[PDB]
């Protein structure tokens, strides 16, 4: 059993190799929001993805990755709750089945259609395989999709997918601007939590957007055709590929907004 999302290898299998699946920081979380404290204290993020490099578009079996040159500090994450500078690594998304579930986190047991997930490491660790190995090595915005109107800066992502179908495979993807997946607002809630998939580490200061992103039904209906499998295998659909709600534990989800 490798893992993944499967009738036989999903999320509640994942602690027999990953006992950190029981731990005291994991993620994703339902948010009550009206058990989250506005902390007067938390700053406005920066994201200043102006200089972002893209360069590849990969499906790793699980999901695809939009993948970014980290080698400088082109696109980054500050503020908000964070100390210090986060590199632009990746972005990734969860979606389900059917619009009514796909989201990782839940707000008040509300689950989106599905959720974006924008990477980013510490740079004072010097690289990702190191920061994920600390308390507070990785930021990851994220970002709650709705099926409504179209999201005109989705859709280069959309138009490769039918490329990169099957695990292993890979496409260019130059010159895409991640702030046209960004809402209105950059309102937040911030908790200490974890990576949602295996490994499962505990190095995670997630910042998840309260407005969410309007994709459109044919949007994400590509996103559905893409498969976990690998070419010439069995077709399984990449579809459901989010962890459920874990225990908040002794953890404070703080609002930047009041
Ligand atoms: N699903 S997630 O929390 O957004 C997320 N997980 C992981 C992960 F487990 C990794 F090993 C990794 F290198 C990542 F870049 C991510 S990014
Ligand atoms: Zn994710």
């Amino acid at each position: 059993a490798n893992w993944g999302y499967g009738k036989h290898n999903g999320p509640e299998h994942w602690h027999k190799d990953f006992p950190i699946a029981k731990g005291e920081r994991q993620s994703p979380v339902d948010i009550d929001t009206h058990t989250a404290k506005y902390d007067p204290s938390l700053k406005p993020l920066s994201v200043s993805y102006d200089q972002a490099t893209s360069l590849r578009i990969l499906n790793n079996g699980h999901a695809f990755n939009v993948e970014f040159d980290d080698s400088q500090d082109k696109a980054v994450l500050k503020g908000g709750p964070l100390d210090g500078t986060y590199r632009l690594i990746q972005f990734h998304f969860h979606w389900g089945s059917l619009d009514g579930q796909g989201s990782e986190h839940t707000v008040d047991k509300k689950k989106y259609a599905a959720e974006l997930h924008l990477v980013h490491w510490n740079t004072k660790y010097g690289d990702f395989g190191k920061a994920v190995q600390q308390p507070d090595g990785l930021a990851v915005l994220g970002i709650f999709l709705k099926v409504g109107s179209a999201k005109p800066g989705l859709q280069k992502v959309v138009d490769v997918l039918d490329s990169i179908k099957t695990k292993g495979k890979s496409a260019d993807f130059t010159n895409f601007d991640p702030r046209g997946l960004l809402p209105e607002s950059l309102d937040y809630w911030t908790y200490p939590g974890s990576l949602t998939t295996p490994p499962l580490l505990e190095c995670v200061t997630w910042i998840v957007l309260k407005e969410p992103i309007s994709v459109s039904s044919e949007q994400v209906l590509k996103f559905r055709k893409l498969n976990f499998n690998g070419e010439g295998e069995p077709e399984e659909l990449m579809v459901d590929n989010w962890r459920p709600a874990q225990p908040l534990k002794n953890r404070q989800i703080k609002a930047s907004f009041k």
